[PDB]
C-alpha cells in the first residue's frame, strides 16, 4: 500500500519525538515486545537468559541492540518508501541467520505502536497511529517479498 505524503509526514514527526531518546525507546518496546509475546526471546542467542523486566532494562547489550533496530527502522521510514536498499542486508540477516517469522515483525510493528502510543501522545492520535501503522505494513509487505526471493517462507 502506498502512503501518502501526509502520511509519511505523520509518520516522521512522532519518529523526532522517539530521536530525542532512542535508546530509552528502544529499551521500552523490547520490554514489551518480550511480555507480550514471550517466544520471541528465544531468538536472540545473547539475550535469551533475561528473566525480568528489571534485567531486560539493566541490560547495556539490549539497550544497543534496541538503538540499532530503531535506528536502521527510523532510515527505512525516512526513505518514504523507497527503502529498497535498506531492506536488502536486513532481509538477508533476518530471513537466513536470525530466522524471524514475519509473525514475529507484526508483534514488534505492535510493541512500536504500544509505545508510541503510551509515550507520545501529542503526535500519536489516531491519525498518526493509522500512518504508522500503513508505514509497517509496507514494511512488513517489502520484507515478505524479499524473504521469498531469498529462500525463506516466513
Ligand atoms: C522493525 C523490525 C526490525 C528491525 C529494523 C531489526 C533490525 C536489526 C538490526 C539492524 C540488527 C543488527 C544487524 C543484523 O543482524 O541485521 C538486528 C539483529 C537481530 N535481530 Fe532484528 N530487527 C527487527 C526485528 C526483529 C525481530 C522481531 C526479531 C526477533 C523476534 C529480531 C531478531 C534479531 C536478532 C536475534 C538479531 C541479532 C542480535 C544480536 O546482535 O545479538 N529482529 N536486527
Ligand atoms: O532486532
Amino acid at each position: 500500500m502506498v502512503l501518502s505524503e501526509g502520511e509519511w509526514q505523520l509518520v516522521l514527526h512522532v519518529w523526532a519525538k522517539v530521536e530525542a531518546d532512542v535508546a530509552g525507546h528502544g529499551q521500552d518496546i523490547y520490554i514489551r515486545l518480550f511480555k507480550s509475546h514471550p517466544e520471541t526471546l528465544e531468538k536472540f542467542d545473547r539475550f535469551k537468559h533475561l528473566k525480568t523486566e528489571a534485567e531486560m532494562k539493566a541490560s547495556e547489550d539490549l539497550k544497543k541492540q534496541g538503538v540499532r533496530v530503531l535506528t536502521a527502522l527510523g532510515a527505512i521510514l525516512k526513505k518514504k518508501g523507497h527503502h529498497e536498499a535498506e531492506l536488502k542486508p536486513l532481509a538477508q540477516s533476518h530471513a537466513t541467520k536470525h530466522k524471524i517469522p514475519i509473525k514475529y515483525l507484526e508483534f514488534i510493528s505492535e510493541a512500536i505502536i504500544h509505545v508510541l502510543h503510551s509515550r507520545h501522545p501529542g503526535n500519536f492520535g489516531a491519525d498518526a497511529q493509522g500512518a504508522m501503522n500503513k508505514a509497517l505494513e509496507l514494511f512488513r509487505k517489502d520484507i515478505a517479498a524479499k524473504y521469498k526471493e531469498l529462500g525463506y517462507q516466513g
